[PDB]
């Protein structure tokens, strides 16, 4: 008899709020990283499985561990975390193993430009 003391219904108790990107997640993120930038948006790092540690670039994933910085000019969180240490729950289970897997092996992303420049 499975018990489930978590996924079953919705209301958990109180306290417990659904999600609320922009009020927790998207400013909460970035406050964390700071008004400083780099490539892309702090957020979207942050949307994948990133928070920082109140010091400046230095941010690490969630739950499946290692720790991220000196980021590129131009590199989305997706790839990056992926190729480093593939073991993240929602970013696996989002695309796949098939993707995870395909990631880390060979250059993905930036298709379709009129005729690679
Ligand atoms: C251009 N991509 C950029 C983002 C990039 O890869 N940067 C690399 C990078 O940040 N790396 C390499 C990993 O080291 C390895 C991890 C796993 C396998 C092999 C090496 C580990 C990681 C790193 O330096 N991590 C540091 C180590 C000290 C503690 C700590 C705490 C919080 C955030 C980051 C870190 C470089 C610049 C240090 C090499
Ligand atoms: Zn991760």
């Amino acid at each position: 008899m499975s018990d489930a003391v978590s996924s079953d219904r919705n209301f958990p108790n109180s306290t417990n709020l659904p999600r609320n990107p922009s009020m927790a997640d998207y400013e909460a993120r970035i406050f964390t990283f700071g008004t400083w930038i780099y490539s892309v948006n702090k957020e979207q790092l942050a949307r994948a499985g990133f928070y920082a540690l109140g010091e400046g670039d230095k941010v690490k994933c969630f739950h499946c561990g290692g720790g991220l910085t000196d980021w590129k000019p131009s590199e989305d969180p997706w790839e990056q975390h992926a190729k480093w240490y593939p073991g993240c729950k929602y970013l696996l289970e989002q695309k796949g193993q098939e993707y995870i897997n395909n990631i880390h092996l060979t250059h993905s992303l930036e298709e379709c430009l009129v005729r690679t420049t």
